[PDB]
């Protein structure tokens, strides 16, 4: 579908069998999610945002649906006011910018 | 044209008689640029991104040339580690997300 930007591009995602609201963010290299439970082991990562750096838990090869589109990739769990879907997953669903 | 997201969507804009590189960011409500001078009135505010909040100066009705388009919008000026073009300006050039 085509999503205009007059409002925040919030969509529904599904991860771990649960539905959550997330923001499609072309300015993010990675996908950052609010605290939640994920399987397996995690690795450390330090990411930088507009306000500074934060530590997150990196989980790999995690199944996740975005607007009904299936993806499997890396998700980072840490302190954020909203779930952010970055380019690592936007490319998996074939998302592009157009004008 | 169509912009894929395999790489960061960087563009060159013209503002205040200056040329700056900026990231097309669908997650940003408004454009945020590193310290620079802008004419007109402004009001201070705090924006909270990943890593915490930063203080910025909000300028409205600022002329900006982007992707061959002469648009007008709001610009937040402050200590951001990266320049980003937000929805406030992206809408004016008819930019949309598609997948
Ligand atoms: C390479 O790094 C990244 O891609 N980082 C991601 C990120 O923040 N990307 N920024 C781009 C994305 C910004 C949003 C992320 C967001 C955060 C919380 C809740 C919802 C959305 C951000 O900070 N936003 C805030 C914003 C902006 C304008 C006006 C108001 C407000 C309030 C917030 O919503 C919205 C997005 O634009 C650009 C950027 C690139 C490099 C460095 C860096 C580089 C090197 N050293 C230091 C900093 C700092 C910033 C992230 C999400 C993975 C942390």
């Amino acid at each position: 579908p085509q999503i205009t930007l007059w409002q925040r591009p919030l969509v529904t995602i599904k991860i771990g069998g649960q539905l959550k609201e997330a923001l499609l963010d072309t300015g993010a290299d990675d996908t950052v999610l609010e605290e939640m439970s994920l399987p397996g082991r995690w690795k450390p990562k330090m990411i930088g945002g507009i306000g500074g750096f934060i530590k997150v838990r990196q989980y790999d090869q995690i199944p996740i649906e975005i607007c009904g589109h299936k993806a499997i990739g890396t998700v980072l769990v840490g302190p954020t006011p909203t779930n952010v879907i970055g380019r690592n997953l936007l490319t998996q669903i074939g998302c592009t910018l157009n004008f």
